[PDB]
């Protein structure tokens, strides 16, 4: 039971107005396309016989990896370090600053700069302008100027200057001048407030010989110059005074010798000269007396003896009574005693008496 | 023309219905118009509709997100490791060596002055200035001389302890001056302690024109008993003074000057006083005598002239006669010699030589 | 009332079968269900299927794994060779400088004062102790003065080449001490060897209340001849010694002999100014000098000379020249006096050859 079915052309069916039934199909003989009937309906308005639809189809594939990355960034550079080096130089074997600096500072602080130090040969030029204790020569003027300074009066140890040659031969000081003449004497000693109450030079002397000594030498041409002058303006004390205790000696002995082998050329030369005067200007006179001897305490030795080659001549003895030697003469009248032995000088009472007595008787 | 009509129902009529579709019998949907076979032994529902084929493969993929980006590469090496090929190395020359350097410092600090070990100019000066100069100076303390093997010469010329020389400078040798009311103590002292000393306290040599020693007082406010000069002696063996004189034509000068203008002020004043004592200290007296004049050689001048206004008024000759001026007096007996000239005092044994030789005849 | 089944056979087995449908006769797959239509001419293997339309695209893939890390990068450039760039640089600041350093040096070495060359401390005052003070010190040496152009003056007030001055000082201002058994020499000499100086060899300029010089002897363990001040003189043209005084009372010279002994006896050949008159020394034939000459040039009214003895006059001469004795008296000769006028005046021989002859009647 091969069944065909109603068919015309494609296009014929649309042209068409044949009805088909209720499940009644129709064919398309192009194509083979087919459609069912709808018993009142042309073949246009009718639903073809097709399926509903395939499935989905298959996901797709899965896309290619990507692609490999870039090269990453480059490392960073190298370092250098000191202390892992080779053959690194020694530094102990050089000088540290501070320290050093420091050696030098405690230098310039602690040394002596030249310029403010005597040399050697300075210091010795310096010390030769000084006087030394073994020895020296002065050529200026050495003052002592002496101020509560304790020096004491004694005449062993004191004075502002003390000589002690106690252990030493030799003079303590000498002055000397060969000048021909200069314009002041040597020493001068002078006080001049005339409240002072001590000596000006004083000599203690113990010894065998001649405790002071002056002595004139002979000059070329004689003239009047003395070896020891003596003036005093004090009217109430001596001029000098002498003290003796002399046992066959005078206590102040006076010579005087010729000056010329002549006998004759000092006939005018005196031991002792005295000359009596009055005041130098306003002064009428003078009553002075030239020679003034006594014994307070009394003597029994003459008051004055002459002699002549140790010859007596002339004397005074402490009754009064002199002694001439030879011829003699008074230029007056001799008052004397009435003779009571046969050479007693004979008054005028002895002479007139004898001369009457004789009344012949 | 047998027009067959087939099974139709509605889309949702199917799934609900029993009919079973015979092996080849078709089915339709006359809703969607779909259509299925027979299986004549199954229901609509599960006979498998017509579908369609499947529908293509889907698209492939994308492509994968590139990789990220790499790791940084190491760090790199470090560029030499021996010192000696580095670049720039310091010039080491231009350092100071320790040792040598710190050997300098140390020969500086043994071969130099330390400030604290020397006097500085400034500091010697000052004690330089405290000593004697050759040149001048004050000195306030006590310069004792104390010489001791030290070669002191006795020369009058040039030893002693101190020497001063004025022969080439004008003025004085030595002045001591004292303007003090009152001390407790003289100026000058000289003073030998030994009894066995065999020299001088003091010597003057004086060579010149004037006088040699000079010593004045002065005219003092009120007088008083000072002397210019005192001497005094307890050697019992020799004179307390020696003079010696030379004079052509006075050897001691002695003059009394009137202190006042009126001549009877010094009516009591002599030249030179003298006295004779006994020992101040149990002294029984003594047997002194006064004035001791003599002539061991012999003299044929007069032993003792007086004058008066250069008028002779009394002398005593080198025979021992004396020749007086004026009227004498003699409290007692003059024994004369017998009268051989026309003058010529009178003894007795003449008075009675011619008393008697009147008898008678 | 029939119902229409379909051609039909196995799926395969279509393919392989030469059966040819009908222009619209339909044809089974009693296998997968499926079924075709006709084409009146063409087997089954060649006729399209009746199914629907083509199913959709399935989706779109996923997308592909991320790309791989990418590769390390390349190594870090090298190390730097330059000092100046290097880590863990040394610090050169703390090493001292060669050259600044050797110039520091040498300005020391020449500007400071090298031991061996300065003295010490130590040794500036040992040397300085060998030199005298102005406070004081002990001189062992000879200290010579040889001034030269020094300005030396004169005055007896600043002058002087040594000058003492003690206003402001009690105390001596020298002393001469002796305590030798014996020696060469005195102590203090003056000299001056010109004749022709013109000037004093010492001079004291006292104002005062007490001796201005003053000399003692100290009694001897053995009388000797020694005196306390001996003048001598070789000027035949001056006095050896001159002693001016302007005394109200009491003599210019004051001249006393103290008894050494208690016996009165002792002394009998002692006088207190002793004169002797010689020749010259070296040939003599003798001497006319005088003994004492007393004179005064102005006139005095006093006694030329008065002896006394216990305060009791015993001889005087006056200003007429008449002495006056005391007691008995004699004359080795005649004495020549003047015709007596009185009753007590010694008479003559032409007295008493007078009243004789006026007896010859
Ligand atoms: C013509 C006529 O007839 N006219 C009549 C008139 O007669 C005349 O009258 C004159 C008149 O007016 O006076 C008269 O002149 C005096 O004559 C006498 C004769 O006896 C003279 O002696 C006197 O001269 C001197 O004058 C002075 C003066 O004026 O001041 C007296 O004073 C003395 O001055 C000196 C100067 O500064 C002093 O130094 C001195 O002091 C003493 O020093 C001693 C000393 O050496 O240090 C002391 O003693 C101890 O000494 C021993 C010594 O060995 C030492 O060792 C001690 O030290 C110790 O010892 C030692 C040691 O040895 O190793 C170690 C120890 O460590 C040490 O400490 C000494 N002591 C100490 C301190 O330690 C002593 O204490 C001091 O006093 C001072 N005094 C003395 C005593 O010397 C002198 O004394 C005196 O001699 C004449 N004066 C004057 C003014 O002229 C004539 O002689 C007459 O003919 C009639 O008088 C009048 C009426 O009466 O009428 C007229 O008409
Ligand atoms: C009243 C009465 O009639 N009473 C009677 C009594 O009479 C009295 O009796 C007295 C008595 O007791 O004797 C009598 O005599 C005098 O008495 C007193 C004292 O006694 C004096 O008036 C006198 O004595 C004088 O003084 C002293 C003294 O006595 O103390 C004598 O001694 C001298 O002392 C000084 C000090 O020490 C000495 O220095 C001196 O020696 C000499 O020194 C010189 C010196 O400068 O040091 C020396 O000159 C240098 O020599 C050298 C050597 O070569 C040369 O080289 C130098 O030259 C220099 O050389 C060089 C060189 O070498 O590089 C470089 C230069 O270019 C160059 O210049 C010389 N220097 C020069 C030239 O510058 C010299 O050699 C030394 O000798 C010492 N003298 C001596 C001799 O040792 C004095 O000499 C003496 O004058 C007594 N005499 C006199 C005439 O007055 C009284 O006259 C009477 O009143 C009766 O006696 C008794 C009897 O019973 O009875 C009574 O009644
Ligand atoms: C046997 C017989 O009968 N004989 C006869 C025989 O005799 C002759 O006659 C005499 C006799 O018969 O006895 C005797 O001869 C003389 O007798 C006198 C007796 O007095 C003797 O003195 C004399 O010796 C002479 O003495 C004088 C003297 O008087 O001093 C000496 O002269 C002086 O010498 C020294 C050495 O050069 C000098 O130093 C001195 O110069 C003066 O010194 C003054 C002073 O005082 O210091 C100074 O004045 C100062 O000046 C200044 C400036 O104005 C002031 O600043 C100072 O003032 C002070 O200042 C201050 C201050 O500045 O802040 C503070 C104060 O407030 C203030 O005051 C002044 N003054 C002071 C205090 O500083 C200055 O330096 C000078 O002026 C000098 N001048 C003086 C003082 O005059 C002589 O050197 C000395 O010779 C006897 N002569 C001799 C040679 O020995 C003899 O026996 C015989 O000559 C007959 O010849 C014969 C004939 O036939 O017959 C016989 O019978
Ligand atoms: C008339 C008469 O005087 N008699 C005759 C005598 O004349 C005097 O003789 C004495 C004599 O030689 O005995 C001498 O006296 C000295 O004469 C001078 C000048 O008159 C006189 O200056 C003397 O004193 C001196 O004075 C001075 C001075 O500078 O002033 C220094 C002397 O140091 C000092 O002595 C005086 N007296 C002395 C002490 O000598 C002199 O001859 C006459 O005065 C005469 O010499 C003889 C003849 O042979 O005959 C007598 O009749
Ligand atoms: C014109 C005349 O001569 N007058 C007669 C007078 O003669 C004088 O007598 C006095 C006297 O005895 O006092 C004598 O005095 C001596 O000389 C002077 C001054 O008097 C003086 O040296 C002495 O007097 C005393 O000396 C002393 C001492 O201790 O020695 C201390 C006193 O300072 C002082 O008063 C004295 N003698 C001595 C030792 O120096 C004087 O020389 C006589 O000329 C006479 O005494 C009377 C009668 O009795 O008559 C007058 O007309």
């Amino acid at each position: 039971l091969r069944v065909q079915f109603k068919r015309m052309s494609a296009d014929e069916w649309a042209r068409s107005d044949v009805i088909l039934l209720e499940g009644e199909i129709g064919f398309e003989t192009d194509t083979g396309f087919a459609k069912f009937g709808d018993g009142q309906n042309t073949f246009s308005k009718l639903k073809y016989l097709t399926g509903p639809k395939g499935p989905k189809g298959d996901t797709g594939l899965q896309g290619k990896t990507g692609g490999t990355g870039p090269r990453g960034p480059a490392g960073k550079p190298g370092t250098t370090d000191y202390d892992q080096l080779q053959n690194k130089p020694d530094l102990g074997a050089f000088a540290q600053k501070e320290e050093t600096n420091s050696k030098i500072t405690k230098l310039e602080s602690s040394k002596a700069d030249k310029s403010a130090v005597y040399s050697k040969a300075e210091s010795k030029i310096e010390l030769d302008k000084k006087l030394s204790l073994t020895g020296g020569i002065v050529t200026g003027q050495l003052q002592f100027k002496p101020n509560k300074s304790g020096i004491k009066p004694s005449s062993s140890v004191g004075g502002a200057i003390n000589i002690d040659m106690s252990k030493s031969e030799g003079a303590a000081m000498v002055m000397y001048t060969n000048k021909d003449t200069t314009d002041g004497p040597l020493m001068i000693l002078r006080s001049d407030k005339d409240t002072f109450d001590q000596s000006a030079q004083f000599v203690d002397y113990s010894g065998k010989t001649n405790a002071v000594n002056i002595v004139m030498r002979q000059p070329s041409a004689p003239n009047f110059s003395s070896a020891l002058n003596i003036t005093s303006a004090n009217e109430g004390g001596s001029a000098m005074q002498i003290r003796g205790v002399e046992k066959a000696l005078g206590t102040l002995k006076i010579t005087h010798e010729n000056p010329n082998v002549e006998a004759k050329y000092d006939e005018n030369a005196a031991a002792l000269s005295i000359d009596i005067v009055k005041k130098q200007k306003g002064g009428k006179g003078t009553a002075a007396q030239g020679i003034y001897i006594n014994s307070t305490s009394g003597t029994a030795g003459k008051m004055l003896r002459i002699r002549n080659k140790n010859e007596d001549k002339f004397y005074v003895g402490p009754d009064g009574g002199f002694h001439s030697g030879a011829n003699s003469t008074v230029a007056g009248n001799l008052t004397v005693k009435d003779p009571t032995s046969g050479k007693h000088a004979a008054t005028k009472d002895y002479v007139d008496e004898k001369i009457a007595e004789l009344k012949k008787l």
